[PDB]
């Protein structure tokens, strides 16, 4: 029984956290075989954030420059690259502790799990989700820049995120392991809009669902909806469009609590339109957006 | 910057989960050293669960009736033994991945992270809290029995909770690594009664505090409050009753943010009397009592 915020085992992510050093800067790194990856900005001072040319930066260091410490060994960089905004410092030892790994990038509302670091020891993990205007709402410090966020998928741990910079206002942004920044954000010092952010509505329907088969069943209502006006209802709750293939998503919990997806959508109008007047769906005064259908799939089974 | 719920990282946990098969019973078991621990009602069938008199079973059972797998290896019991209600099964092969580890009780209202497990492979982490009425708030399947609780302090992880059953109520109860079950529940099928859980006022004014080192500060309140007739109001919205001594818990998070402790139970006391009126400190409409002020410290450093 039970349904809770829940992450994957960082076991075979742990084993891959080192700590980059490039003079002053000190942040981890992703040792995955014989490469290191870094957010590039390690090269930048506290000045040089603010107007970054990190092609004349990267001219200026060298390959002895970098200090890759995996826990206290040492590894040498043997070349310095720059993959869009990451660096992959190549090393000499390769690391035997490499799980099956994959480079994958996120759409916007899925869920994934980051192993926060400090100094390349990790120092704790919880599960975010990619909010849709691209931001995640997590805990990072001045020493988390590096940490992945990874869902691990059978055997294969698929990194999919590494945390880049705070934001001024309040939330964090980061890249892909490629290179590639989510979103409208930029690896420099100046003010960055992140934008509106809206609620997942595929996520909190599935949130709902969890709900009917742990007890929670008072936001239950006779009424149905279509899926057409509900979103005339969502849209004006910035709540995201619910499509078609995201009713195809929610089958599987349709199937098991017997509750039809758009029974669901009707439920869901009611809490908007007339709140929640104070309750405890599995434990929460609002409306939970960061849960993927496939969250409730593998933990309500 | 950033806060929420964060647990220790798991794979120092993960090299000690093994599944243990009695016959048509498969749960998790704790590997270290060279004894396993696995919770002892894996020597009851179905209708055993009801009236067990484990003296006896245990009887009845040999020690290759143990079936002991870790991944895709094999341990011989030895020896079975049961210390009060869990099971410590001597085995041939040392774990060479056991960590430094001591078995730790933990006191009501402290919080710890739980590794999630099914047929020993671990599935996911989260952290839960000790609840006062010595119960627990998780998600455990059918599987979950045997899955651990710890706090890893330094390089030493102390291994506090062992999941046991699955209360009529829909939450959790456990022991700790030694035997001895938390609260008033032994491990049968009878109408176990958890009690009225009341909520950590240690742990929300800590919470509190982390509201201001991130930005929440609509709670605070020009006030001030005594100590005595703080809880004259708390005991009737069934919080524990603030001590002295957690006054100066919470010594560190006044000095950090200039907010008396004091002054913090007059916000809260507030909180309670008229209500939050709908508003997000930190992210939820209700106050969050599974945060102990070493959480708050040790993640909003």
């Amino acid at each position: 029984s039970g349904f809770r915020k829940m992450a994957f085992p960082s076991g075979k992510v742990e084993g891959c956290m080192v700590q980059v050093i490039c003079g002053t800067t000190t942040l981890n790194g992703l040792w995955l075989d014989d490469v290191v990856y870094c957010p590039r900005h390690v090269i930048c001072t506290s000045e040089d954030m603010f107007n970054p040319n990190y092609e004349d930066l990267l001219i200026r260091k060298s390959n002895h420059n970098f200090l890759v410490q995996a826990g206290n060994v040492q590894l040498r960089v043997i070349g310095h690259s720059m993959q869009n905004c990451v660096l992959k410092l190549k090393v000499d030892t390769a690391n035997p502790k490499t799980p099956k790994y994959k480079f994958v990038r996120i759409q916007p509302g899925q869920t994934f799990s980051v192993l926060a670091c400090y100094n390349g020891s990790p120092s704790g993990v919880y599960q975010c989700a990619m909010r849709p205007n691209f931001t995640i709402k997590g805990s990072f410090l001045n020493g988390a820049c590096g940490s992945v966020g990874f869902n691990i998928d059978y055997d294969c741990v698929s990194f999919c995120y590494m945390h880049h910079m705070v934001l001024p206002t309040g939330v964090h942004a980061g890249t892909d392991l490629e290179g590639n920044f989510y979103g409208p954000f930029v690896d420099r010092q100046t003010a960055q809009a992140a934008g509106t952010d809206t609620t997942i509505t595929v996520n909190v329907l599935a949130w709902l669902y969890a709900a009917v088969i742990n007890g929670d069943r008072w936001f239950l209502n006779r009424f149905t909806t279509t899926l057409n006006d509900f979103n005339l209802v969502a849209m004006k709750y910035n709540y995201e469009p619910l499509t078609q293939d995201h009713v195809d998503i929610l089958g599987p919990l349709s199937a098991q609590t017997g509750i039809a997806v758009l029974d669901m959508c009707a439920s869901l109008k009611e809490l908007l339109q007339n709140g929640m007047n104070g309750r405890t769906i599995l434990g929460s005064a609002l409306l939970e957006d960061e849960f993927t259908p496939f969250d409730v799939v593998r933990q309500c089974s």
